[PDB]
């Protein structure tokens, strides 16, 4: 969840937002370590809960999301039906184990291609195109991060928006992302430079994948 | 219909029928003038109910069709659910009014591209990878007529099958067609030739088109 001022401003200024609980279990081996073990459900459900007791009232917020990158787990279900019954007028979507499961009213997957599969085992990334058509699937696909602009990136931008506006169904995405997270230190003369993982003597660190 | 030897032959060498009730009236404006008239429908149902009595012992029919080209009129409907309560143990196809009518269990379009959408008005052909997923569809897509090999062509035949390959509810297609449709004439000397349209002068012709 935003500084509050973020959602007026998106009120005001007229932008979508998904709102998104503050949980993620990346590091957690295998991902839903925590987020499938009952124990762990009271924490989580304090960070959907009071987000929504928060930002429910704000027109801005379209969707809620049960956090990012912490697998799929029995927490996940139950509080999907919490925000359900708690808020019928938001769709709620969570990528995690697959980006398809019973925890997400939207395909929500990250990084799926336009064209090609990427059949991992278990959570594989099939092209947009081909996931919408799955035997009995029926969900909007929305992607809830696409084209890493990573530097000198965004080759094959063009690809994805053909495809969303030939598609009724693939109804967009969310780039990632929006602005480098590069920090400003100085110089022995003062003068400002930036700097990413492990400019701050910070190990282990992975360097310029923060921008 | 075919000749009672052919489906005979394909129960015992192995070959899946779609078995077609002899009704096209394609040359009529619009093209469902006798079928959605109900003055027709007692000379169209014998074409289905006939058919069904004389063919449904046999195993390699695995598909009735209601006919071809004749657009979508009340007549076709009435004789889906015919069959569909006679003969429970086959889906019933028929691409007229747009290949995905209340007429058809199976979205059979005639050459009706991969990738590139032919947006006619009343019965568009969509790309079969974008007809899939349209909303609401859940129905397979087997082209009833597909890559049409006219002379020299075939030209991007690869591209279905990539697609069919790729897509679990794109499950193939008929080509068009097995078999040239010339007939033999013979020159002065008796010397045997291949003959299209026009040739023994009959007119108005479609020339070659029968190849
Ligand atoms: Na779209
Ligand atoms: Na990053
Ligand atoms: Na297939
Ligand atoms: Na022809």
């Amino acid at each position: 969840p935003n500084h509050p001022l973020w959602y007026t401003l998106c009120d005001r200024y007229g932008l979508y937002v998904v709102d998104e609980a503050n949980i993620e279990t990346h590091g957690m081996v295998p991902m839903n370590r925590l987020t499938d073990d009952p124990r762990w459900l009271p924490a989580m459900s304090e960070r959907v809960t009071r987000m929504v007791q928060r930002d429910r009232n704000h027109p801005s917020v379209i969707i809620w999301s049960l956090g990012t990158e912490s697998g799929h787990g029995a927490n996940h279900d139950a509080l999907y039906r919490w925000i359900k019954s708690v808020d019928p007028s938001r769709p709620v979507q969570y990528e995690g184990g697959g980006a398809d499961t019973t925890a997400t009213d939207i395909i929500c997957p990250m990084y799926a291609r336009v064209d090609e599969d990427q059949p991992f085992p278990a959570v594989p990334k099939w092209s947009i195109k081909k996931w919408l058509s799955l035997p009995g699937e029926t969900r909007p696909l929305i992607l809830c991060e696409y084209a890493h602009a990573m530097g000198n990136s965004l080759g094959g931008f063009a690809k994805y928006w053909q495809a969303f506006r030939q598609y009724p169904r693939l109804q967009g995405g969310f780039v990632w992302d929006w602005v480098d997270q590069s920090l400003i230190k100085y110089d022995e003369n003062g003068n400002p430079w930036s700097a990413y993982g492990g400019d701050f003597g910070d190990t282990p660190n992975d360097r310029q994948f923060c921008m």
